[PDB]
């Protein structure tokens, strides 16, 4: 009895069981489809045995539902094991980069609103499916027809707890606008914030950047509520319920300038969105990608429809994936989102990489047996494409996060495809572990991919495999042993068949769109790639090691708190103070607390608490929580309009140990001193670093060979270093102004002269004043003095003394004048006649006077060769009568410019006032000691500005590291450019780094109820 | 530097389909309307929105709205039968899905790509759609609504249903950016094709105005819709826009693939970009900075300097504040550096059609594709004068309000297409025209060959041969196939048909879909075509028409017989008139020359070679080699056209060719088997004389009936089991001369052969030793196709089994009987019904016919290839046509190779039978 001899009785008996002719039966169709039931199958079980002897199992009598296949499988018997190419090359054909996952956000049933909550629930095997809440769908349960039809439906599923809540104020929306916004859009906004917070990327740092947004969704269900009254509906509903706006509104609010797209494949939407994000990042075209999906069950229309179809929804509402009692699924609402970057960028930016996406693929079923019928051939193809894209042999996969919808006919098809690709070649003792998060949460339609990706990311990061629940036993129509698969129904360790963890995530649309994403764990390989001056430096470090062992210095930690409103900023401070006082806060280092805050959003209203230990932090945060001003708290209700002005003064700002402490305790500051020292050594032939580190150098002729000359060079060096230290932290001036010696540094910071050429100007200017002073004696001397006269009032007082000339226009009521001593000793009395202020300087450099006439010739010679450049920032030139020079204008720093400044007066007060008229209010003083900030204060008050920001950098009798932190904190509080993250550089790799960050409280939202009132 | 930083390939546009207002249902119709400056905006049709105008509140609110726009003429129509949908299912399908199905068919037809050729292939589908408006109709009664509405009105299904129906296996996605959706969909298609991941891409967008809800909302906003409904783009009287419905679609390929496949390239997409406004001054406010950035990104992707652009197809919505913003961005990027005499020309198809919301990008791309293909610039209409807030001279822009030539500022035409969503998503696509550079990258035998060609040039100049053109007609139903034939006959009879070459008509048909029900009309001129198509239009069977109502279940069986199929000039004509056939003869000739040392091509081309001892030195030997050579060439000619056997069977000499076509032996090793077998029978015959001779004969006895007749004669043995009632036997002449009378006693049939090779007899015993020696070194391989071995008792061997063609196999076959009838019957039991005979003359098809009838098969397909007294080129065309008609693998496009760089005729397009499908709803 060969195949055909067995092929007609099958055609006979099936006719015997269906009353058709001998050969009317067709061998190219399942026998069950011919009106055949499974009841006769067991009746046929013996028939084949008594007639032949071979016994049909459920799996074999299922994978061969046709007659011709049935006839051969009995005669021959599953003789078609296809060979395995054990040597296939699974390497990448295109040179592409792996993608890093750095952030995860979750809204899933069961109140799983954080990755930590989700991980705990998964390890516990929590079942998040529940009955319909009493408060949901009430807009429809007020009509008996729909009410009784809904009551007849299944209606169990995964529901959210607060779907009507929304912080409209936080997202800057009016009540009428917020009432008309689909909850899908609300989830997208909230999840984006949470994901960036989880990734420790300040949202403010990404504004204007090329960030892509790809979100999947498949139902505009909130639209139906707006059609309750096709006249009362407000035009806000158009933007509130449009699918495209789900992504466009996220881009709008966060100021993302990358691609913004809404995808729809209806159960693989999140995976497909992840695919576009990965492809975008690989092709340039985007630097960060936000990928995810959302789903909301706002009306019962789709649920009732699926119930009407029949045999789709599980009666008890539990998805029993790959189980012998699988009987359908239940719908769920929620959302999830991931932050993606290229792995090199994440490594370069010091981001914690949770997992790596190696590759992905997308395809379609084609003409399957029906539109809604899955096709195993297409599923096998998408698996193959994904693993060729990832460059990973499927034999090495450890875990498959499956579609797993719990349908008794769909689960075998998924398992068949997996065995074709992932199971071939494996020994029976190395099976791919299998599971589905749909068993926990239900069928999150357009968020299933997001749920699956979130689960696997946490599994790889936390190094454990959570169980799949609702598993009574293997599905009879799946031979798991042959397919080399095993359902993980308990908490398990990663097998690591290849030495590293590898997972796959699958998602299949009901229309036939398939996707697969390949993930792996992050590896360790993904995180790689003068003579005498020394003596003073050596002793200085050793002299410091003794002063610290005897009494260690408590480090000053700046704590940054911010929000979009001052009211919320105070509340955030109060909640942070309580957490620090808590034992968890006490057990955390103050530097780790600061580091975590530095990576939070830096909003419009900012505040900084300068603290040394926990207690000072609490006592400062409490005061900030109230309106109590406190000296250890810097605060401001909003930003300033214009950028800062850097004031490069420095005449008279010398003291004994200026610059020493910062040089030893700051590498960036020390690096720039060394560069300036080298250049000065070339020009002059002596090292100023020797002068700085020495403690017996009082910068006086009693202890310096050329005090007039070295003082100017040292102060110049400090100005360059301080300015380049601020730039290291992200600070940049909006305009620059100098006073009689900072014009050299001012020219550098304004982009006019290079650092080398600027060093020549000061070097030449310094020593020429050195010999100029010595060469004269007696009556050829000129003195310098300060008087309480105004510029206009000098105009009518030099008739008394014609030799006198104005040197610096310090302030509206103060002016520096100089000339022969006989005309300066007396004019001090002339001022004292009217009870005015006067003072005589004790330095005889006599700059901006007639004494510089013999020096002008040499200055032109020594400066011949400097290359002026156009200006990159505003410039209030005091040489040119305090006028303003716009950025990008023609070069001005030619030799004639330097000749003029060393000869004529300094229009300091005019330049300042011009800056105030331009709207500038913040003035930053780069000097070893603030001597000009008091002068700038006078001009601003006179100009009608009694709240100017005057920021010092270093000061005698004050610690230097603390002074620079305080200066940088002030710039941050007023909204000026400053990367606060730079103040907390990572010192560990992340293994030993884990404790780099503290578990500070998360941003809190004030949710309000927003919904549409509707009926029928 | 505006050069490409990534090594990527340009994308070719090969097909366009259109549903646009004004009854613009073909690219040709659309082009005519554009050149005319047609205004396609109209008032609301009386039959639209009637589901809502039955309630006074909505009625008076709708009557207050603008409501003018671009509407379709038949939105309720749908050929549900063509797309295999039930009435209840078809009633619940959004018109957006209907457009997608219809446009895909039309685009592939315009591209001359048979839809059947793309089934199972990696084709991506990216369609932009932004509203689910048909869903609202289904909510009229939140209880009466049928579950079919879920699939009928879901956005994802707009693309998934297209993939399902056409069997596309690439990515299938629905995109939503709401006015740049079509452009964004085009972006994904381009990116997919560049990254592998897809071999063809279907990109487009659709939009339908099913309900008045969105229109009334936009009217409620105020200051958005134009009072008169005319979009006056970039004009001084711009006052808003009007909504429109429609769809469009493009077929995209990598340019190398289009060049390789011989597709007509209409235009080339060089690059594209997508970005977002960011925080603009309001969600609905366009941002010129972002628009400038997307232009820059697109032209860096395309590797083209924007200064060289000739034409910009702008968003151009006609808003008096939005048009200046668009012009500002264009001047920033596209206008900088241009002299005042070289301005970028500017226009907008929205002035013709209105604002096709998610189909605007499709409309714009279709316009520019036709403009580049047809080499003209159509005017932009509704232009009274420049907008006062735009300085066109400074921006270096000029509105094209008349038909114009391409300026070609760079020597070639370059255009840009822009699209901006109301949510802030921007896109730009850079296009250019196709260039000419995109379309590149024995001694004595000669004498007989020379004279043969010259002898033919004389026989053709005296009377040229009328070429036989096969005309292919098909459809999914036989009823529609007949209607298509009737319409095609009328077009051929028409003057336009008479003015078209018959080869061009055939070429066009060869690139149409090859459906389930197929028919071929073999014609020499127009008149025979008409007279044949008319008969096919009816049920009248006609000898010049091959037809079949459906496909066959199993693939063909190739029968490699050949004993007794020799005649004088076999293989000569085809060798001279078919290069592929000639190429394979030359390859076989070389191998035989190595094995034997003489060229059979000399034998073929010679006309005095009757394949007899009177004119051949070794007639027993050369005949087998020539027949073997023809079988290889014919089989490789069929494979050249896409034919492939499902199983193979041979008869006593085709086992050599059978082994080759089944994958068991290579062509070289197979040539050794026949070469060794041939000459060893050559000397074996000569070495014996007199009584040691064995004769061969045919008798009307059956295999079982021989079992009780060899008692009469023990020396006799069975050679070939020809048929159930016929058997070839051989032995000593005294036992064969008489047994013929023994058969004649019962009035049975008998015949004595006149060839004394005496194979499969005892005469081959001395030869078996040499055969093993000469064949030592052949490498058997597993089987790639089914194999009904006649050596092994006619049993079936499944593909992929262990090699069987070892020396012992060849020893057996040359010694023992041939189980031909058993092998045939086993094939019939496996379900095979088509039998193809590769031989110079059909001698075994009559034998196969007897076995099939005996097995209960009175409708078997028995196809001959060549026949004495019949033209050879025509015979092979007829053979290939028959395989096609029954559904077997055959690329009909190969029969019409492109000869030029008028190749195609303007045959009528596929016709649809539209029926009204809609939902009955109120309130």
């Amino acid at each position: 009895m060969t195949v055909n001899e067995m092929r007609e009785w099958l055609r006979n008996w099936v006719a015997n069981a269906t009353g058709q002719s001998a050969d009317a039966i067709d061998e190219s169709t399942p026998m069950v489809e011919l009106g055949l039931s499974s009841r006769d199958a067991v009746a046929m079980a013996s028939d084949i045995e008594d007639l032949t002897g071979v016994t049909l199992t459920a799996t074999v009598a299922f994978r061969h539902p046709t007659i011709e296949s049935l006839a051969t499988v009995i005669i021959e018997g599953e003789p078609e094991p296809e060979p395995y190419d054990e040597d296939e090359d699974w390497s990448r054909t295109r040179d592409v980069e792996d993608i890093a996952i750095v952030g995860v956000a979750t809204r899933f049933p069961g109140d799983l609103n954080t990755p930590d909550e989700m991980w705990e629930a998964l390890l516990e095997g929590k079942d998040c499916v529940t009955d319909l809440p009493e408060d949901r769908w009430t807009e429809f349960l007020d009509e008996p027809r729909i009410a009784e039809r809904v009551k007849k439906a299944r209606t169990r599923g995964g529901y959210l707890t607060d779907i009507k809540g929304f912080d409209s104020e936080f997202f800057a929306l009016s009540k009428m606008e917020a009432d008309n916004i689909d909850p899908q859009q609300r989830m997208a906004l909230e999840l984006t914030w949470e994901a960036l917070e989880h990734a420790r990327i300040p949202a403010s740092s990404l504004r204007g950047e090329s960030v892509g947004v790809y979100i999947g969704s498949s139902t505009n269900d909130y639209s139906f509520l707006a059609m309750s009254d096709p006249s009362i509906a407000h035009p806000y509903a158009i933007t509130g319920t449009a699918s495209s706006i789900i992504a466009n509104r996220v881009s709008y609010f966060y100021d993302f300038r990358g691609p913004s797209v809404a995808v729809d494949t209806a159960c693989s939407s999140s995976l497909v969105a992840t695919h576009q994000g990965v492809q975008a990042l690989r092709a340039g075209e985007a630097d960060v990608a936000i990928v995810g999906g959302v789903n909301a069950l706002v009306t019962p229309l789709v649920t009732v429809g699926f119930d009407e179809v029949g045999g789709v929804l599980a009666p008890d509402g539990r998805i029993k994936s790959f189980s012998s009692d699988a009987d359908g699924y239940a719908r769920s609402e929620g959302g999830g989102m991931l932050v993606l970057k290229r792995i090199s960028d994440a490594r370069r930016d010091g981001d914690q990489i949770l997992a790596v996406i190696a590759g992905s693929a997308v395809n379609h079923d084609g003409r399957s047996n029906g539109l809604l019928a899955p096709n195993p051939d297409a599923q096998a193809e998408v698996l193959r494409k994904a693993y060729k894209d990832a460059g990973i042999n499927p034999r090495d996969v450890d875990y498959i996060e499956a579609h797993g919808t719990g349908t008794i006919l769909g689960d075998p098809i998924e398992a068949d495809a997996l065995g074709r690709i992932v199971g071939k070649g494996r020994p029976a003792d190395k099976p791919a572990l299998l599971g589905a998060v749909k068993s926990n949460l239900g069928h999150l339609e357009s968020a299933a991919g997001a749920a699956s990706l979130a689960k696997m990311t946490l599994a790889l990061a936390n190094d454990k495999l959570p169980p799949s629940i609702n598993y009574a036993g293997p599905n009879p129509y799946i031979d798991f042993e042959k397919e080399r698969l095993k359902v993980n129904d308990t908490v398990s360790d990663w097998p690591r068949y290849s030495g590293k963890a590898i997972a796959g995530v699958s998602g299949f649309g009901f229309g036939g769109a398939n996707a697969h994403v390949v993930m792996r764990e992050v590896l360790a390989g993904d995180l790689v790639e003068t003579e005498a001056a020394q003596r003073l430096l050596e002793q200085a470090r050793e002299e410091l090691e003794a002063k610290e062992a005897e009494e260690p210095t408590k480090q000053l930690v700046p704590l940054a708190v911010s929000a979009f409103l001052t009211s919320r900023k105070r509340q955030a401070a109060a909640e942070l103070a309580d957490w620090i006082d808590s034992p968890e806060g006490r057990a955390s280092s103050l530097e780790s607390i600061g580091r975590s805050l530095s990576r939070r959003n830096h909003g419009r209203s900012r505040a900084v608490v300068l603290a040394h230990d926990h207690d000072e932090a609490i006592k400062g945060l409490r005061a900030l929580a109230e309106g109590k001003q406190h000296p250890s708290v810097l605060s401001a209700d909003g930003p300033v309009t214009n950028g800062p002005v850097w004031v490069l003064a420095g005449f008279g700002a010398q003291h004994r140990k200026m610059g020493k402490s910062l040089y030893l305790r700051n590498e960036v500051f020390a690096e720039w001193i060394n560069k300036v020292d080298a250049l000065i050594q070339d020009e002059r032939g002596y090292s100023i670093l020797e002068l700085i580190l020495d403690d017996n150098v009082d910068y006086t002729d009693a202890t310096c060979e050329y005090p007039i000359e070295v003082v100017q060079l040292v102060i110049f060096a400090i100005q360059i270093a301080l300015g380049e230290l601020l730039r290291h932290h992200g600070a940049k001036p909006a305009a620059v102004v100098g006073q009689s010696l900072g014009e050299a540094a001012a020219s550098y910071f304004a982009g006019g002269l290079s650092l080398a050429d600027a060093t020549r100007t000061i070097c030449s200017r310094s020593h020429l004043m050195g010999e100029g002073e010595a060469m004269l004696f007696g009556e050829y001397i000129r003195l310098m003095a300060l008087v309480e006269y105004s510029a206009d009032e000098i105009k009518t007082v030099f008739s008394d003394y014609p030799d006198l000339e104005v040197c610096v226009y310090a302030a509206p009521t103060q002016t520096v004048i100089g000339g022969p001593p006989d005309q300066v000793d007396a004019i001090i009395a002339r001022a004292e006649s009217e009870g005015k202020f006067a003072r005589k300087f004790q330095t005889k450099g006599a700059s901006h006077t007639q004494q510089m006439d013999p020096l002008l010739g040499e200055l032109a010679a020594e400066l011949q060769g400097i290359e002026p450049k156009p200006l990159t920032t505003g410039y209030f030139s005091t040489v040119h009568e305090g006028t303003f020079i716009r950025p990008g204008s023609a070069p001005i720093h030619d030799v004639d410019y330097w000749k003029k400044g060393l000869r004529h007066s300094v229009y300091f007060t005019q330049g300042i006032r011009n800056a105030v008229d331009n709207g500038h209010t913040t003035f930053l003083e780069l000097a070893p000691n603030p001597v000009a900030l008091m002068q700038v204060g006078l001009t601003t008050a006179s100009a009608g500005l009694h709240d100017a920001q005057l920021i010092a950098t270093l000061a005698r009798k004050q610690d230097e590291v603390e002074s620079m932190i305080s200066a940088m904190a002030q710039l941050y509080v007023h909204g000026h450019d400053l990367d606060f993250r730079t103040l907390f550089p990572r010192r560990s790799k992340g293994l030993a780094g884990a404790l780099d960050f503290a578990n500070i409280p998360p941003t809190r939202f004030k949710r309000k109820e927003h919904w549409l009132p509707a009926h029928f």
